[PDB]
Order: structure tokens, then C-alpha cells, then sequence
């Protein structure tokens, strides 16, 4: 006869900032055609990536989340101490444990506050965001970081002329807290472990370590299924996350969806029926594929170059590996 | 100017039940006494542990917790399809990616709902339970599965002697829902990442994968610095948890501590000043270390023997690698 109380957050929750970093090597069409039977021309048609980054020897998702900590931080007028928790989402922290997220807060000069590492494949800021305003209103925290970062290049093959101009690297970073206006709508999420395989690490790192000197382990693509599944699923996804947020389709005023190929891309703002004049993420172009970190990186991007607004209406969906998908409807930070 | 709805869920969430999963093979004390000379006995005063279980080759962490949610949705007397969400904690699934929980998910016929795999070592469970009730009482899910699994088997080095007897294999599974009691108390939860480095993979698998003539990776543990660190750090994390949960240290019905080391949680329970007849979670003794497994296999345990009731107010306070915790009161399921 004695009730477990329960706690309470805040109302409104919303992106008060977004961080970028980028590494700073620029990796082109025609150096990645170099072990590839492919042009610069056939690799930005059929995707429309130019060229992307790759990290430093040194560097990894840690170091790169770490970094993108700072910047958004900074960009929300904000301290490490003002900071109650750490969600690090990555597809490429190469340790079984320790997780990145403590290493982060610690880095960061917040060695004490809560955080794990959420893996969900590409969708998986949408559900670190998600869970981030869901504990926020819980009342688990006030103020909190919510870090996309991801190392590909160690885990890309260079004969595979499927994927290997895909995939990249980058680490983008949010601050979520209160504000006066709601912000971030409901998550809208699901999954399709049928197609479990359609993206994977072929070879398991246990089976791997059994015949190490046998071949090593790569990251995988079966793209015609994940362009169709893409194609003519997140249309609803999208759908569904415009409706749970009590808007329209002709609202949206920035479209951010993962940066997976531009082509899918192309058919889903159709889909969505968005303004003619929506905004529309391409960061693909000098970014690539970096998962997790790549919709929080298309956010900044159009943020930096002035062609969204700070407090923009924007949608985002998150797709990919696993075969799982996330989507919410924002304003846009910084 | 458009308005994104403010939505609402369920205010109380418990757990519904339990369902745990244990591998068949009976690893001994003797048995790791063949390599390495140590003793049975040496283990059993200085840690807690008699015996272990070791998984199959065939089997997986995706696999146990698979098994795991069958018997929780048994146990709770649900199907997969009145099911809207899964959390995989884990620190032994061998892949970057896909994620554990969306094959876990089609596993149980239960198509495509959302789900993400969690990292927070031997806490995620605290972790992944906290974030589970947040969605409900947000409205993001209404019934969710959160499974710890864990097949630290093949991670463990046989020349050890610090840590070879340590840790085991295992998997269990809690149903999280709406309750007409608050059954789970607000998430107590943060890290150190100044000491990420207790326990750890030595090795990164990309360093691996780049020198295959060298050591393959392998966990480790400093034993000294986390029995320091759980066994006088974690009374107040517990009194935090019953803080917020709005308990006294002396209406607690049942202990539930990770199932590190049993002298460890010895010295927790003087220090958390706990009634004389306390029921506490001694899992251990036939289970071992199973990271994020080990709280919800030690429920079941004390739910299966009858130590614990349904219904029975206990705290649980999970703490390891990253030099991460998560703690709460909650209520016994089944
Ligand atoms: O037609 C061919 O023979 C090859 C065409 C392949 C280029 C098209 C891009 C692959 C689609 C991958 C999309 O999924 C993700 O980006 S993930
Ligand atoms: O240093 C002490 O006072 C105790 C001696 C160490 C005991 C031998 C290893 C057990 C380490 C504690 C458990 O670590 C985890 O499983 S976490
Ligand atoms: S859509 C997210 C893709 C994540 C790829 C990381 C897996 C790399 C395989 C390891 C060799
Ligand atoms: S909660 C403590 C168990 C740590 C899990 C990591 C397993 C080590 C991987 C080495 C290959």
C-alpha cells in the first residue's frame, strides 16, 4: 500500500542547436574509382554523391561525437555542465564495451551524467532523439545530448562495386532541453527484420576471430532492395509522422530525410507532396553516407549555408540498416 | 504558424512479468580449474560463483533473447502482435550491424515494429527499462518487450585468472505496460568515463582486422578499481532510486543488484541499511556475470524459488563497463 511515485519533465521540448564536424580529408569520385570499374559521371547519377570524408588514423565515432559535442554546445549557449545526459548513436564504435557514450561525457568535462550508445543502423538518431525528448517530459533530465557518429571507411571494401562510394564519415551532434513552443512531434518508428541482411556486416566478429587470417569482415549492400523498400515505404512513414504532429503535408518547410541516394530521395519529396518550394536536405553531395550522424549533418548544412531558418517546420526519416526506419517532425535548431 | 501536437500516454507502467532463458551446458568451477590453477573454492569465497552456463555454438545473444520474450509474453499471457516496441540490451552481439532487436522482432512474428539495440554494459538493462517507460507514458508505445542477452562465452580469455570464472551467458525478458499502479520508479542513471577503461575490450576489432598475426581481442577486467567503485559508490545511487521512487530503505521487499560479485553486493546491502528479512538476489551462485542479463535473470530466479513475490517492491541497481549505472524501484511481474 505504498504507491512508487512518479516524476515529471517539461511540456515543450525542441532542437535548441545542432553541431557539425566533418574530417578534414576530402576523398573524390575519381580516387575511389581508382579500385573501381566506375566514373565520377556513372557514381553521382545513379546516387549523387561528388565526393565525402574520411577520418584520421587516430580518429574514431568517439572522438568525432566528442568534437561535435562541443560545437553544439557551443551554438546553444550552453556548458557541459548544464548537461543532465548523452545518447551517442553509432553503427561503427569497433569495442563490444566500453560504450562511447561515457568516454564522451567525459571528454566533454562531465565525466558523472547518465547516456548509452543506441544502435538502430541509419535510423538511429531518430530514436535517440525520440528517446531524448521522451525522458526530458519524463522528467529523467532537463537538458540533453543526442550525438550521430559514425566511422564507415575501415569497414568499407574497395573492390566492392556496390558500395564502396556510399558509405563515410562524420559525427553531428544536438542539444535538446524545454522550450516555449513544442518542437519535436511524436516519433514515429518501426522495422522490417525480414530484410535483416539487405545491409550488414557479412562476417560475424566472433566466427571472424576464430580464422583471423581469413577474410575479414566488411559492410555489405543489397541496394535494388533498398531502394525499392526506401522508395515506396518511408512515403507513409512520412505520412504517419506529419499526422501524429497535427500537420500537413504543405506545412513542411525542410525535408531532411537520411541521406542514403539521392534518386530515393527524389521519389519520396514527390511522394510527400511537399510545397513546391520545400527545402529539400542534400547533403549526399559532399558528405555521403555517414548513418547515424547523417541527418543531424544535413541539418547543420542547411543551417549553415542560409537556406533553412532556425525554427523552420521540418521532417525527418530516418532509414536503413537492420531494415528500421524513425521519423519526427521539428523546428529547426541552432 | 502551425502548432506540433502535444501528446499523451499511460501515466503508470510496471512490469507486467518476466521471462528468463539459460543455456543447457553446466560450466563448473573445476572445469575452468583445467586451465589456469586456481581453485573452486578460491572462486566461490572471493566471488560469489559455483557454476555457469555456457551458450551453443549455434546459439546468439539475438538468439536467447528471442527465447526470452517468448517466455515473457507467455509469462505475461500476451502475443507478439499486442506488442509495439522491443529493446535488445547487450554487449555481445556480434555485429556493427544489423541490430539484434528487428530479427528478434520478426523472430516472434511480430513484423515490423520499432526497436533498437541498447549499449550501456552491465547497466543498459536500467537503462533500457527507463527508456521503455518513458515512451509509454509519452505515447509513443503502449506495450513494450525489453530483453537483456548476453553471450560473453567466446569473449573470454581461459588464461584470465582475473576474470575467466567471471562472466556467463544468459538472456531474460520483461514486459513493460500500463498498470493501475506505478510500478516503475523514476530512472536513476550516470557514469565515470575517467575509469571507461575497467572494463574493456582490449582490442578494437578494426586494429584486429587490420593485424590478424598479432592477439585477438578479449574482455578484461580490473578487478581492484570495480569492486572499489561499485561497492562504495553505489549505496547512494540506491538511495537516489528509492528517493525518487519515493520510498524508505526499510519498505524495500527484495534487492536486486547486478550480479557482479557476490561480496560486492554484500557490503551494498549493510550500507543501504535494508530490513534484516530483505530478499536478496543471489543469482549468481548458478548464473554468474551476465552483463546486461543479469538483473532480469536474477528476478526470475527469486520469482521461480518463491524468495520473491509478485507484486513485492525491489530495488535494482545495475553498474559495469563505460563505468556505467542505472538504478529504480520497481515491483516483482510475473
Ligand atoms: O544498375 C546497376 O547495375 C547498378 C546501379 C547501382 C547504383 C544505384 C545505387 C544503389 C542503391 C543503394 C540505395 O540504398 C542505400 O543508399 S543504403
Ligand atoms: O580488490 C578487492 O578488494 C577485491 C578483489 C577482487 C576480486 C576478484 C575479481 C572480482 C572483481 C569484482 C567483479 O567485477 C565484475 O564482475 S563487474
Ligand atoms: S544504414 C547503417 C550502415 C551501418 C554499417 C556499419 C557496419 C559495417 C560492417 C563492419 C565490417
Ligand atoms: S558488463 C561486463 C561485460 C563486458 C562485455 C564486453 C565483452 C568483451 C568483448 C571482447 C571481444
Amino acid at each position: 500500500m505504498t504507491e512508487i511515485a512518479t516524476t515529471s519533465g517539461a511540456r515543450s521540448v525542441g532542437l535548441l542547436s545542432v553541431g557539425a564536424y566533418r574530417p578534414e580529408r576530402v576523398v573524390t569520385n575519381d580516387e575511389i574509382c581508382q579500385h573501381i570499374d566506375s566514373s565520377d559521371e556513372w557514381i553521382y547519377t545513379r546516387t549523387g554523391i561528388k565526393t565525402r570524408r574520411f577520418a584520421a588514423d587516430d580518429e574514431s565515432a568517439a572522438s568525432m561525437a566528442t568534437e561535435a559535442c562541443r560545437r553544439a554546445l557551443s551554438n546553444a549557449g550552453l556548458s557541459a555542465a548544464d548537461i543532465d545526459g548523452v545518447i551517442v548513436t553509432t553503427n561503427t564504435h569497433f569495442l563490444q564495451t566500453p560504450p562511447a557514450a561515457p568516454m564522451v561525457a567525459a571528454s566533454l568535462g562531465a565525466k558523472g551524467i547518465l547516456g548509452f550508445d543506441l544502435s538502430a543502423g541509419c535510423a538511429g538518431f531518430g530514436y535517440a532523439l525520440g528517446a531524448a525528448a521522451d525522458m526530458i517530459r519524463g522528467g529523467g533530465a532537463a537538458t540533453m545530448l543526442v550525438v550521430g557518429t559514425e566511422k564507415l571507411s575501415p569497414t568499407i571494401d574497395m573492390y566492392d562495386r556496390g558500395n564502396c562510394f556510399i558509405f563515410a564519415d562524420g559525427a553531428a551532434a544536438v542539444v535538446v532541453g524545454e522550450t516555449p513552443f513544442q518542437g519535436i512531434g511524436p516519433t514515429v518508428a518501426g522495422s522490417d527484420g525480414e530484410q535483416a541482411d539487405a545491409i550488414r556486416q557479412d562476417i560475424d566478429w566472433i566466427t571472424f576471430a576464430q580464422n583471423p587470417s581469413g577474410p575479414r569482415p566488411f559492410v555489405r549492400l543489397e541496394g535494388p532492395a533498398v531502394f525499392r523498400w526506401a522508395a515506396f515505404k518511408m512515403g507513409d512513414v512520412g505520412r504517419r509522422a506529419m499526422d501524429a504532429a497535427g500537420v500537413r503535408p504543405d506545412q513542411i518547410d525542410v525535408f531532411v530525410p537520411h541521406q542514403a541516394n539521392s534518386r530515393i530521395n527524389e521519389l519520396l519529396v514527390k511522394n510527400l507532396q511537399l510545397r513546391p518550394d520545400a527545402v529539400v536536405a542534400n547533403d549526399i553531395e559532399h558528405t555521403g553516407n555517414t548513418s547515424a550522424a547523417s541527418i543531424p549533418l544535413a541539418m547543420a548544412e542547411l543551417l549553415t549555408t542560409g537556406a533553412a531558418k532556425p525554427g523552420d517546420l521540418a521532417l525527418l526519416i530516418g532509414y536503413g540498416a537492420g531494415l528500421s526506419y524513425a521519423a519526427q517532425v521539428v523546428r529547426m535548431p541552432k
